[PDB]
């Protein structure tokens, strides 16, 4: 089990991940990331070649979504169902009409006795943590108000590593530069990816108008993790207030949503990007990326969304299997 | 493979043709495709009635996007998918705007089509279903929109009719089927699409309505065209009535429509029309001995309960056939290949 | 093949009898059927706890019609169906009127019964579950209505009790089980139906309530009838109390109810020091102030195991009713 260079004791790493909850991307270590990336690529190739995907029958899940994120929900449902497992949905509900003045602790104590794991999206910070304390069953965070969204990080990374697989090598001469563009203060999808990318030899360009620039403690977290693998320099973290400067010599352009312009991506603004550059976006977009760009071989935002299926399949498989693995 | 015993069906050939077809308008189904759907539906009817294995399509995952509440139609498809042994993820209790949370439709179906093998889609917007079909990398099946396009309701209406009067397929100048459409024919869009399909065969229509709610000129023109194409048009093809005793005379099929209060100017106007086209055992004594009564449902006062006892009433068997027809359609479209053996048989 | 420790069960015979039974009132379960449900639930408990194959009923499709939110009860059934390896289509977040959008109930169950193999149905309407049972061509299982019928809650309440005190089945005049019902017994409809069932056995009730919210007269009459039928009625069969210290004395089971004001009957480790050694505490949940959190640590508390057994009992019931598989062999046996 190799991804060109690195062997993976997928047996060993699963024994370690068995019945792991995944709340923060920080819950995934080096070996676990390699296992998720290897297993996601198996599921990508199996699905694309119309082969049997049912690597996890015998499980019943609960998909508790206490805010409407229809894209994220449906992704997990598809992941579960394509694996050949069954799922029980709670949806169109909010925090208060679901926990009809029942304690959270009590609800996850009971619900964990019904199902084999729970996928949980809640705006409440505190609640996902309370569930993780009370649940007798693994929880996988599909997002909360703490901007924790490990699946979105994992799938953002999977996308990036598919076009620039030297990111895993942590080689001082093979460095990847990324430009984060838009509302970096509130685009919590940026903070999480940053946390993860800084574990590798990466150079960040935060492209924002001042008012919505990347928060101080993300930059501290990035700097910590760059310093830990001896990849921090004066040139690790750069800042720009316009594209022409920011999009120069960057392997990845990750566009964010920008609510309340200089940060609209066009085929114009993409002329002076590298030849190999790939454009990411968690979606939904609005005006952030002009439709003309979809024609551009540089755009991958829809393949990114697609990889979400293969990454959530991987993660569910590695965690919930009672192991034969997927291959070729 | 044989339907009626007259018509052979290369269910292999016809599947290779239908594989990954979207079905949006009944006009998307041709002659061979109709025969395939009608044959396959009758297999699934007999298999389910005899408590035999129905899992003819196990490895698929669908999305059931219903952006208006149609619980009968939705549940039918869910059952269809699940009885075939496939799985489904539902989006429901949602509307156009809270589903596409200011996301473009194009973007949403582009992404969702990467997750599932096909999409069942109900939306009032006509614009939208068409946009999904353009953007989706996967077959779409329309479960209904504001243009009154509802191919599954047409297909199941037809399947019901052909079960009592199977000579409709024969297009024989001497074996002609007469149907009465009754009630709000202006707004009963379930009438417009069945008419479009029936006129492809040797059929004689009786539109039974009161001035304000008569069948629209469009349908009449479409019917006339299609009757002229197979040389079955006469001055007695299309007849009109403003009362039942004239209209229900010498008709093989009585298709009753919904008459919603919400379509008058008051509730005077309403009960005058509701009550004048209410079907009773009285109003059914002048119908042929073989006549069958259809209704897409829900009924309300359209058909009096006493009529359910009447061997003439089949509206509930019609609703039931919806299961067998949607199983057929999903099987023919989403199967990965055909083999001689793997087709349903009884 | 099939014992409850001491009682044999012709699970073949009993299934041919239960096949395509609707279960609307706990009265729809008789003696042999209860033994079958108790046996089959304990198989599913052991199979699930040991991570073994639970798919004893593939091939079926159900409809889960929930016309009020009971998310705990709904999710329980969904899990029951899915763990058996069958499939379900859900209708939910709906109410009586927006589901039957001026469609007759009769018409709707007539049609929907042609789509699925059975229907799980929760409706506040008294009238409606009965109307569905008349119209449906397919078994119905009541997940609750305004008449306080909830057979699955009774069955699972009983399964919990029989797991700690299995002598309740023996109907032995010397081995009698005493239970305390505590709180709003007027409106705790979960009390009325369990009482109806327990009184079929050698049981002694302590109804612990204020004035306004005491157990209603016809439950007392129903209990007395069923105790008299098996010669277990005495002046000390049914006792009443105003407070816990008196009521919780010498009782095998404390079943706490919700007491919704819209103080005096709160269970603490303090109020539990004068209970028997072997006492088990039940509650249908959600709790609120009824049971203080400190009690969860107490080996006496089983309200969470009760909720859990809901899964094993609904699996049992669905299996016994919807199986078409004859053979003595194909039943669960561990
Ligand atoms: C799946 C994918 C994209 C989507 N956008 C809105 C709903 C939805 C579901
Ligand atoms: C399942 C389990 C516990 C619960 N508490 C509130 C809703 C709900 C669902």
């Amino acid at each position: 089990y190799i991804n060109s260079k690195y062997k993976i004791d997928l047996d060993k790493i699963m024994t370690k991940m068995k019945n792991k909850s995944v709340i923060n991307i920080d819950d995934v270590d080096d070996e676990e990331l390699l296992a998720i990336l290897y297993t996601s690529k198996q599921f990508e190739k199996i699905l694309k070649n119309n082969e049997d995907s049912k690597y996890l029958e015998n499980k019943v899940f609960c998909s508790v979504f206490l805010e409407p994120s229809t894209r994220t929900r449906c992704s997990f449902d598809a992941a579960i169902l394509k694996l050949g497992s069954k799922v029980l949905n709670i949806t169109d509900m909010n925090s208060t009409s679901f926990y009809k003045g029942e304690t959270v602790e009590d609800a996850f104590k009971i619900l964990s006795t019904y199902v084999d794991g729970i996928i949980y999206r809640d705006p409440s910070k505190k609640n996902v943590d309370i569930a993780v304390s009370s649940s007798s069953k693994p929880i996988i965070n599909a997002g909360n108000g703490t901007g924790e969204h490990p699946t979105q990080s994992l799938l953002d990374f999977y996308t990036i590593h598919n076009y620039f697989p030297f990111i895993l090598d942590r080689n001082i001469n093979k460095k990847l530069n990324i430009a984060f563009v838009g509302d970096l203060k509130n685009g919590r999808t940026v903070h999480s990816l940053s946390k993860l990318l800084s574990r590798y030899n990466v150079s960040f360009n935060f492209v924002s108008c001042k008012s919505l620039n990347i928060p101080k403690d993300i930059v501290n977290t990035i700097t910590y993790n760059l310093k830990k693998n001896n990849f921090y320099s004066d040139d690790s973290i750069k800042y720009f207030d316009n594209l022409e400067e920011g999009l120069e010599d960057v392997h990845i352009i990750y566009m964010t949503r920008i609510q309340k312009n200089a940060f609209i991506l066009s085929n114009k603004t993409l002329e002076n990007t590298r030849d190999d550059t790939k454009i990411l976006h968690p979606l939904p977009r609005v005006n952030e990326i002009k439709v003309e760009v979809d024609s551009n071989p540089k755009s991958v935002y829809f393949t990114q969304a697609e990889n979400g299926l293969y990454v959530r399949m991987a993660l569910l498989y590695l965690i919930f299997s009672s192991t034969s693995h997927p291959q070729f």
